[PDB]
DNA sequence: AGGAGGGCGAGGGCGATGCCACCTACGGCAAGCTGACCCTGAAGTTCATCTGC
């Protein structure tokens, strides 16, 4: 684990699409209303990391808790399929389905997950944290 | 077009729903009368009546 409480900006463009257009609410690129600011989730970023670390790291721990055959009912079971197959006692068997998915998936270690779905792994409160990112000036959507 | 529209799990936990006394006081529950008339008796004789003379 860090030892440090890095806190950061993250300034990122967009310069011929949308940053993040899928407000299914519509499907112009998600803006701020009130301002007209687009507001990229910071899910979508996420998403975005989830991405790079497939391309990139690929191994196990740094799973990416996966796109769409990534049925996350299964993947859970997976960490109920191990170690803690049964001999963990509801309370630690979660805890350590929690860890198995923190350690073996880089995105649980990374971000969180809501796991507590099939055999419950748990709640990750993701220690790095993305924020919905926002920007400066409202964006114009051509 | 083709999308996906929640998945999850919690929705009480805890104790208390009574404490206290009282549930009567008072007095009267009668008054006044009546509770029976009437007869019907034994025993004997009289007296009116009947039968027989």
């Amino acid at each position: 684990t860090i030892e440090k409480r890095y806190d950061f900006v993250f300034l990122f463009d967009v310069q011929d699409g949308n940053p993040n257009g899928d407000p299914d609410a519509g499907n112009l690129p998600r803006i701020d209303p009130q301002t007209g600011e687009g507001l990229v989730t910071d899910v979508c970023l996420k998403r975005k990391v989830r991405n790079f670390i497939q391309m990139t790291q690929n191994d196990e721990h740094h799973d990416i808790f996966i796109r769409e055959k990534g049925i996350l009912n299964n993947l859970i079971d997976e960490a109920h399929e191990q170690e803690n197959v049964k001999g963990k006692e509801k309370g630690e068997k979660t805890e350590a389905a929690r860890q198995y998915m923190c350690s073996r998936y880089y995105d649980i270690r990374t971000f969180g997950a809501v796991m507590t779905t099939g055999k419950n792994a748990g709640q990750v409160r993701g220690p790095v944290q993305l924020t919905f990112s926002r920007s400066i000036d409202p964006i114009m959507t051509l």
